[PDB]
């Protein structure tokens, strides 16, 4: 196994995956690493079960029909890996905790969200539909955009949210286009 975890490339009290050689801190993995299990399989190793099982899941698909689908167990764990995914890129500090906006010229966001906040509604299954989650997701980076307007900051909220976007077309198999 890995001596560093998978999400935040650091070193620590690891829990390593049985199925293959990924290692993670508890609260890094999502959702956190379960407390017995043995044998234990992390997140990615689950996602690719799934694929495994079902060969066909990764033909293309309509976002449309994805986001309208219920969060029953699958399409949670693929938000939770979706979520994980995000978290993965160092530039999510940014955008993990409770943010607050006081800049001169600017005022802050309606609606305000942040990563920490997504990770416990999922914990606390709040998440009817996948559309709740993506709709959360995107709101975080559209935040962010509308808040740091011409500062080159803003340009952090454009990269993470190329990684989740990516992300999201990977894991809920989104039709290719042009
Ligand atoms: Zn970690
Ligand atoms: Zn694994
Ligand atoms: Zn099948």
């Amino acid at each position: 196994n890995s001596n560093i975890c998978e999400v935040c490339n650091k070193w620590g009290r690891l829990f390593c995956c049985d199925t293959c050689p990924r290692s993670f801190h508890e609260h890094c993995h999502i959702p956190s690493v379960e407390a017995n299990k043995n044998p234990w399989s992390c997140i990615f190793c689950r996602i690719k079960t799934i694929q495994e099982r079902c060969p066909e899941s990764q033909s293309g698909h309509q976002e449309s029909e994805v986001l309208m689908r219920q969060m029953l167990p699958e399409e949670q764990l693929k938000c939770e890996f979706l979520l994980l995914k995000v978290y993965c890129d160092s530039k999510s500090c940014f955008f993990a905790s409770e943010p607050y906006y006081n800049r001169e010229g600017s005022q802050g966001p309606q609606k305000p969200m942040w990563l920490n906040k997504v990770k416990t509604s999922l914990n606390e299954q709040m998440y009817t539909r996948v559309e709740g989650f993506v709709q959360d997701m995107r709101l975080i980076f559209h935040n962010h955009k509308e808040f740091y307007r011409e500062d080159k900051f803003t340009r952090l909220g454009i990269q993470v949210q190329d990684i989740f976007e990516k992300n999201f077309r990977n894991i809920f198999a989104i039709q290719e286009t042009s």
